[PDB]
């Protein structure tokens, strides 16, 4: 007997984006006591959001999902699955996805957590699109969520002003025309230490009164890697999608650093009038949540329009990257 | 307007191989605590604990090496790796890129997938989806677990349950369909049933308080798994277009033998159907459990390559993932 195969939608796209940004604004001056100029010129950040003590990666993911569902004209009963992508869910288990599903009033739906630094969103988008086309699901939530503030060593003058909190979710479903291109992804596992938790939780657990773990970043190494490698990645994603650089309306790189992204814009040879995501300005670097948060900001302000041709490039920890061409959601 | 390319990959995908790593240190029921007490309740006789210098990532690498060797492939033939685990003790970097680098394939795509014990089913399905979509042609999927450091040796409810190990599968194009449609789901309202009890940040901010351990509400998990997974198994067979009487091999997650005995009966397979019992000397290795159980069956010869197998993963998050597959190697 032959094992049967399911089939799903051919054309898949981003139906909606929904964003949750924590209430507390932390300015450059507040976090660093000419600090405002210093931080802004190096990173592009003016302010960022910090989540409250009672908030978590999962709780922000839930709020983002509620908003994404609303923008898609859907309820939780329309969703067949949810992928949470995060690096700041602070339990080995349970995973965030089932908790999020439950809070949404759809406790039974499939889901898992996906971790790949701030390439997680691209990987999760690709996985959702592949699952829907394979018939494993019809409509899915993909939410990038991050609570980075508790992981920051406020004495680490190399990164303390970089990381921030927030969540944003997209609805992926069948569309009239193809809305999501092939995923272009890869790694550099040899540079795994470039962005890291410096002390693993178990070594820490054997001596909790000694130094605790914090996020560490080898800035120059990441700058060099991102600025010199992601251009070729962007071109691969566009080639796979069958589009030219000059057909790109919107560029949404991961909001790691403005200077990096300015160099990527140049390398990718986009139109003079191409819209470039700059959400980092009042959001900072929110890792897995960055791209969908950046997408929401562009749509919220009317800088981008739904249906606009967008190039997304996620780069960051593990040294991991994931990129794809999409049409902008509602 | 501008077209976004519509693409496809190979429709027929299957398991080309399985490879297993288990650590050297055998910990008997007698040592850990007695033998009859644990055995009666779990079906566990012994389990393997990893050495201090081992990790989920290191065991996953070694399981991947063996998997590649058994498929007659090298690292250069692989387009990416999915690592599924619950015991990679870093928020970042993820295990997959490190595993890829250790295999001499630092550049390949990959990521970590967490869904408790059902991680392997989700990861398997995702790799199959990605290959059929044309995003990759050949993949490694590896379940890995170093659970021993997470055990509270004073917790008389679970200290004898969890163990260490890793197993990987090579997934790629096969002449006939080798991986059935994914059947998966959750119960997020019972998320507290299997859990880390104190989150890492709360612990870090309060080092004078207690440290985190794995906790298990046994009865709640038992009742959910024993009585709900039968229907899951039926759906996966239905999706694969196969009948219960056609299943050659049954591989439930090796959570508890007594749960699995009840599952066997509920599923109404042939009397001569082969049931995975790797828990006896491997214990419960969470995400690594199913591929380890597949490797054990092939190693003893109880299962043969090509045999029709039903895999059911169930556990934390309250999460489940199941599919019918043809046995590898
Ligand atoms: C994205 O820019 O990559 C950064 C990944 C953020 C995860 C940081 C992990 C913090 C753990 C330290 C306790
Ligand atoms: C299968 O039974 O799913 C169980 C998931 C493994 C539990 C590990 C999390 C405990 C960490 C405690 C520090």
């Amino acid at each position: 007997t032959e094992i049967a195969t399911t089939s799903g939608a051919r054309s898949v796209g981003l139906l909606s984006v929904g964003a949750y940004r924590p209430e507390r604004v932390v300015t450059n001056d507040e976090i660093c006591q000419s600090s405002d100029e210093w931080i802004y010129t190096r990173t592009g950040i003016k302010t960022r959001r910090f989540a409250a003590d009672d908030e978590s990666a999962a709780s922000m993911a839930t709020e983002a999902c509620r908003r994404a569902l609303s923008n898609a004209g859907l309820s939780a009963a329309d969703i067949d699955g949810v992928i949470v992508t995060t690096n700041t869910h602070f339990l080995q288990t349970p995973p965030a996805a089932p908790m999020v599903a439950a809070s949404l009033g759809a406790k039974g739906i499939l889901g898992f957590d996906l971790s790949a630094g701030c390439a997680g969103f691209g990987y999760a988008l690709g996985a959702a699109a592949d699952m829907i086309r394979g018939g494993g699901a019809a409509t899915m939530l993909v939410v990038g969520t991050e609570k980075l503030s508790p992981t920051i060593d406020m004495y680490d003058r190399g990164n303390c002003f970089i990381f921030a909190d927030g969540a944003a979710a997209v609805v992926v479903g069948e569309t009239p025309f193809q809305g999501i291109g092939p995923t272009v992804a890869g790694s550099d596992g040899e540079q795994a230490d470039a962005i890291r938790q410096d002390i693993d939780w178990i070594t820490f657990a054997q001596n909790p009164s000694g130094p605790r773990p914090f996020v560490r970043l080898e800035g120059p190494a990441v700058f060099r890697w991102a600025a010199f490698k992601m251009g070729d990645v962007g071109r691969r994603a566009m080639d796979a999608a069958g589009v030219r650089p000059d057909q790109i309306d919107v560029f949404v790189p991961h909001q790691f650093n403005s200077r990096i992204n300015e160099l990527l814009v140049k390398n990718l040879q986009l139109r003079p009038d191409a819209v470039v995501a700059n959400d980092i300005e009042h959001t900072g670097n929110t890792s897995a949540a960055s791209i969908p948060l950046a997408m929401a900001e562009l749509l919220t302000t009317g800088a981008a329009k739904p249906g606009d041709l967008a190039l997304l490039i996620g780069y960051g920890a593990g040294l991991s990257y994931a990129a794809q061409v999409v049409r902008m959601p509602k």
